[PDB]
Parts: C-alpha cells; sequence; structure tokens
C-alpha cells in the first residue's frame, strides 16, 4: 500500500504602496535590423523573433508577480 | 492499493496601492527592418514574428498577475 | 507500505513602501544590427530572437515576484 | 515500511522603503552589431539572443524577489 | 571724363551623356521631431524651415547648373 | 581722364561620361530631434533650419555645376 | 590718366570618364538629438542649422564643379 498527502498551506503576501508614478518619458531614436535566413524549421514549443525593432512602456502601478507551479508524479 | 490527497490551501493575497500614474510619454522615432527568409517550416505549438516594428505603451492601474499550475499524474 | 506527507506552511511577505517614482527618462539614439543565419532548426521548448533592436522601459510601482515551484515525484 | 514528513515553516519576510526614486536617465548613443552564422540547431529547452540591441531601463519601486524551490524525491 | 567697356565673351559648355541611371531606391524609415520657439520675428530676405521631417529623391538626366552673376557698379 | 576694358574671355569646359548609375539604395532609420528656442529674431539674408530630419537622395546623370561671379565696381 | 585692360583668357577643361557607378548603399541607423537655445539673433548673411538629423546620399555621374569668381575694383 501507499499514502500520499500532499496539503501545502500558503497564506503568503505580495505587496506593494507606490505613491506617485510620475514623468516617466521614452524617446527612442529608431534603428535598423536586417536578417538573412534562408531556411527555418521549427518544430516543438519554439518562441521565435526573428528581425524585430520592438519598444515598450510598461509602467504598472503594481505589478506584483507570484508563480506557485505545483507537480505530483506517481509511477 | 494506492491513496492520494491533494489539499492544497491557498489564502494569498497580491496587491498594490498606486496612487497617481501620471505623466507616461512614449515617443519612439521610427525604425526600419528587413528580412529575407527564403522558406520556412513550422509544426508543433510555435510562436513566431518573423518581421516586426512594434511600441506597446502598457500602463495597468494594478498588472498584479498570479499563475497558479497544478499538475497531478498517475500511472 | 509508504506515506509521504508534504505540509509546507508559508506565511511569507514579499513588499514595498516606494514613495514618488518619478523623472525617470530613456532617450536611446538608435543602432544597427545585422545577422546572417543560412539555416534554422529549432525543436523543443527553444526561445529565440535572431535578430533585435529593442528598446523596455519597465517603470512598476512594486514590481515584487515570488516564485514558490514544488515538485513531488513517487516512483 | 518508510515515514517522510516534509513540513518546513516560512515566516519570512522580504521588504524595502524607499523614498523618492528621481531622476533616472538612460540615454545610449546607438551601437553596430553583425552576425554570421551560417547554420544553428537547437534542441532542448535553449534560450537564444543571436544578435541584439537592447536597451533596459528597469525602475521598479520595490523588486524584491523571492524564489523558493522545493523537490521531494522518492524511488 | 571716363569711360568703361564690359565686353565679357562667354562660349563655354557644360555637359553630361549618362547612359541608363536605373536602379534607385529611397526607403526612409520615419523619424520623429520636436520644437518649441516662444516667439519668433524674422524681418528680411529670410529662408526659415522651423521643424520638417522631409525626403527628396532628385534624379535628373542632366542636373547640370550654370550661374553668372555680373554686376557693374559706377559710383 | 579714365579707362576701363574688362574683356574676359572663357571657351571652357566641364564634362562628363558616365555609363550605367545603377543600383543606388538609401534606406535610413528613422531618428528622433527636439530643439527648444524660446524666442528667435532673424534680420538679414538668414537661411535657417532649426529642426529638422532630412533625408536626400541625390543622383544626377550630370550635375556639373559651374559657378561665374564676375562685379566690376568703380568709385 | 588710367588704363586697366582685364583680358583674362580660359580655355580650360575639367571632365571625366567614369564607367559604371553601380551598387552604392546608404543604411543608417537612426541617431538622437536634442538642443537648448534660449534665445537666437541672427542679423547679416547668416546660414544656420540648429537641430538636424540629416542624410544625403548624392551619387553624380560627373559631379564637375568650377568656380570663377572675378573682382576688379577702382577708387
Amino acid at each position: 500500500s501507499v499514502q500520499i498527502v500532499y496539503k501545502p498551506v500558503d497564506l503568503s503576501k505580495v505587496t506593494s504602496k507606490c505613491g506617485s508614478l510620475g514623468n516617466i518619458h521614452h524617446k527612442p531614436g529608431g534603428g535598423q535590423v536586417e536578417v538573412k535566413s534562408e531556411k527555418l524549421d521549427f518544430k516543438d514549443r519554439v518562441q521565435s523573433k526573428i528581425g524585430s525593432l520592438d519598444n515598450i512602456t510598461h509602467v504598472p502601478g503594481g505589478g506584483n508577480k507570484k508563480i506557485e507551479t505545483h507537480k505530483l508524479t506517481f509511477r
């Protein structure tokens, strides 16, 4: 016989108090990109950017992240 | 015989108090992109950007994320 | 017989008090990128950027992260 | 017979009090990148940047991180 | 008494033989311009551009110029 | 008495033989310009560009120039 | 009495034989310019660029120049 008991408890807390965020300026002068890739062959769970000129301004009032992977494997 | 008990408890908290967000400016001068890719062949769960000139201004009042993958596998 | 009891407790705390964020300026003069890659062949859980000219301004009021991987494997 | 009891307790605390953040300026003059890679072959859990000219301005009011990997393996 | 004789002779020649002109490509990625000029005051024979984002493709089969200012001033 | 004789002779020649001009490519990634000029005051024969992001592709089959200023001043 | 005789002779020659011009590529990654000039005051025969991000591709089949200033001044 086998018994497995997986009873994790999480009363955890992730938080911020953040006042004014204010004067965020993001002013990029524009570059230049070239790519040559005579053939491509992607096959499983692939994430790809091949050519890109990508600006982001990401200004979250909180932006608090909490990743909580569980895995229970029996064989 | 086998018994498995998977009883995780989560009373967890993810939070922000964020005041004014205010003057976010995102003013990108526009680049230039070229790609040559004489053939492509994508086959399973592929995410792809091949050529791109992509600006984002992402300004969430909260933006708090909480990812909670469970997996229980028996064989 | 076997008994396994996996009962972790987490009352943990991740936090910030952050006042004004204020004058963040991000003003990049635009570069130049070239790539030649006569063939590519990606096959499992691949993350790829092949050519890129990517600016980010990431200004989270909190931005507190908490990664909590569990794994219980029985054989 | 076997008994395993995995009962870690974590009442831990990760924190900051951070006043004004203020005048962060990030003004990069734009470089130049070239890559030649006549063929590529990626196969498992690969993270790759092949050519890149990437600026980041990451200004989190908190930015406190807490990584908590557990693993319990029985054979 | 005074005599002035202004008898310049010009049998001059300005010329080109120019075959095919062919594949001129002019593909500009679009910039960004800002100007602040709280007051302006222009007064004689002024040529001005104050803000501009101006592309030209000027492809004259000849384009030969010949400027020939004379001036004779007596007092 | 006075005599002045101004009899310049010009049988001069300016020339080119130029075959094919061919593959001229002009592909500028787009910059970024800012100007602050709280007041301006221009007054005689002024040529001015105050802010500008200006591309030119000037491909004359000849483009031969010949400037020939004369001036005769008597007092 | 006075006699002045100004009889310059110019049978001069300016020339080129130039075959194919061919593969001229001009691919600038885009910069960034800022100017602050709290007041300006221009007054005679002024040529000015105050802020600029200016690309030129000037590909003349000939481009031969010939400047020939004369001046005769009597007092």
